[PDB]
DNA sequence: ATTAATTTCTTGACCTTCCCCTTGCTGGAAGGTTTATAATGGGAGCTGTCACGGATGC
């Protein structure tokens, strides 16, 4: 909880590059929230990296997944 | 009130597609998973809309 609450600035700073008129801001924010929640258990911090750098890829994956599944009436898949 | 040559009915005997499938790939579509330097308070009207009640605060 404190890990995901200390890094909401990460999702609200990464959600600037995908602010198109397909979805609202809050859906992308809460999809990046579950992407960061997956990155918490996928972190494995013993390599010596920061959480923002590895969490950026997971949150961008969740953002692309939300813009692929949602933001379109005809649901076109992610590929 | 009779039946013998035609004219229909019925029954095997044949004739097509529909669909699944044959070995061997070959390509396309739908769904889920990582990627490991550094990334930490975002973004957008529109008012030049005017005149009523219904609820809030002295």
């Amino acid at each position: 909880k404190e890990m995901v609450e200390a890094n909401l600035r990460l999702v609200i700073s990464i959600a600037k590059k995908y602010t198109n008129r397909g979805l609202q801001f809050l859906d992308l924010i809460q999809e990046g929230n579950i992407g960061l929640m997956k990155a918490v258990d996928k972190f494995e911090y013993r390599r010596g990296y920061k959480f923002s750098t590895y969490a950026t890829w997971w949150i961008r994956q969740a953002i692309t997944r939300s813009i692929a599944d949602q933001a379109r009436t005809i649901r076109i898949p992610v590929h």
